[PDB]
């Protein structure tokens, strides 16, 4: 299906790449900006910047970005009921054209409150990137490539991750006088996606259920199948409709007061917690601050950087064989766990650094060693396993909280971690080195095998613990 390859590609390139786009294309312009952020405020009311509040108000523009995900997370579902999925990722893209616009002329307009409120505004662009997506896919596409699909979401975001750092190398786009145009380009993603996702039809289970439009469903599900026998796809669609229609919503609110699924819901929120408060975005966002103090002499840390990135993309086509071969439970113990050690590894190369030439060198690997443990372990397994504790009524009432943590925490380790690094010296990584041994230690205890298994057996390994009995 050519048609499908289109529609995959360019979707992901619009949306998803840009959340791992604006991941990494922080860390690079990072002295230009704290630079350009001193003379604007100098260029105002007239005092220089005390040390603590330049690094305040760079925590807070790398860190909002994460507050516009969890503003534009609450969007969707209104959206939902109002636009379809091709419609709303259109419309999504007014919010990355607008933003880029805002931190691209920041310099230029000699106000340093747009790239703040630009950074924000992307982030809704992501949050909403990342909650129409998923969806967008799984309508559109069989029954049999959905598991590979979630693949690739992840793979473009790995790629953004690559990309934003190989733009920020000082021969491409990555200077004092050229740094500016690092955000401007996020406007080409949003034109690429703006031209060709409108040709493409509509997502056929959405205008089905909500649109009934059956004769354009007709046309939309051999567009995308390529196939004229579609007549048992329709049917499947209102065969899941009436079960659909017909089970109670389960709200916010009750999901957290409901005893049965007492201990399912801290399972995914310690999870989720301890998925962004392991650091791995720590590393994206203040790369060459790492390298910068582990010993690493400059003017090679932005190819030492292009490594951290390049590992995760290689290692995201291994992280399904990973996934299919091994396991569900021992990933998640093991992936913490290899963080937990890897943390301790890396805080013994900077603790010394200076007893060896070749010490410093060892920091690059006890990183990208975190990194594969990542893509291989957590990289998909906590949005994998919220919809596998819970049951139909209670899933959409389950990624919102699984949602809210995985932006709140992401907040908290943008923001932070500056700070952490000051105080601790060396020690920084001995934090994050705790959150994941305690997070491995949490699912070994509490996280039972999820892999073919059925809701039943699930709900059964959680009421030995959760007390009570249906």
């Amino acid at each position: 299906s050519c048609s499908l390859l289109v529609a995959s590609l360019a979707g992901a390139f619009g949306s998803s790449f840009l959340y791992g786009y604006n991941l990494s294309v922080v860390n690079a312009p990072t002295p230009y900006i704290k630079a350009f952020y001193n003379e604007s405020w100098e260029r105002r009311h007239g005092r220089p910047i005390d040390p603590d509040t330049l690094t305040l108000l760079w925590s807070v523009t790398v860190s909002i970005f994460a507050i516009g995900g969890l503003v534009g997370t609450l969007i969707v579902k209104m959206i939902g009921k109002v636009l379809g999925r091709k419609h709303t990722l259109l419309a999504n893209n007014g919010f990355a054209i607008s933003a880029a616009l805002l931190m691209a002329c920041s310099l230029q307009a000699g106000a340093f409150e747009m790239l703040i409120v630009g950074r924000f505004i992307m982030g809704i662009d992501g949050g909403v990137a990342l909650s129409v997506l998923p969806m967008y896919l799984s309508e559109i596409s069989p029954k049999e490539i959905r598991g590979s699909l979630g693949q690739v979401t992840a793979i473009f975001i790995c790629i953004g991750v690559f990309t934003g750092q190989l733009l920020g190398l000082p021969e491409l786009l990555g200077k004092e006088s050229t740094w500016p145009y690092l955000f401007g380009v996020i406007v080409v993603p949003a034109v690429v996606q703006l031209l060709s996702l409108p040709f493409l039809p509509d997502s056929p289970r959405y205008l089905l259920l909500e649109k009934h439009n059956e004769a354009r469903a007709v046309k939309a599900f051999q567009t995308f199948l390529g196939k004229a026998d579609v007549s048992q796809e329709v049917e499947e669609v209102l065969a899941e409709s009436r079960v659909q229609r017909s089970i109670r919503l389960v709200s916010v609110l009750e999901l957290l007061r409901a005893p049965y699924v007492r201990w399912q819901v801290v399972t995914v929120i310690v999870t989720m917690a301890c998925y962004q408060l392991c650091g791995l975005n720590a590393i994206w966002f203040y790369t060459n601050s790492i390298f910068g103090k582990a010993g690493i002499p400059p003017a090679k840390i932005p190819y030492v950087t292009l490594s951290t990135g390049g590992i995760e993309t290689l290692a995201a086509v291994f992280s399904g064989l990973v996934i299919e071969h091994l396991g569900r439970r021992p990933l998640l113990i093991g992936g913490f766990g290899l963080m937990g050690l890897f943390f301790g590894t890396l805080t013994i190369t900077l603790t010394l650094q200076d007893h060896a030439p070749w010490v410093p060198y060892l920091s690059i690997v006890g990183i990208l060693a975190i990194i594969a443990s990542f893509c291989s372990g957590p990289g998909g397994i906590p949005f994998i396993l919220t919809g596998e504790f819970f049951q139909q009524s209670q899933r959409p009432a389950a990624f919102i909280i699984a949602g809210t943590v995985n932006w709140l925490s992401n907040f908290a380790v943008g923001l932070l971690f500056p700070f952490i690094q000051k105080s601790l010296d060396t020690y920084c990584f001995l934090v994050f080195a705790t959150i994941c041994i305690t997070g491995a230690i949490y699912l070994y205890f509490v996280l039972p095998e999820t892999k073919n298994r059925t809701y039943a057996e699930i709900s059964q390994a959680f009421s030995k613990r959760n007390k009570a009995y249906p």
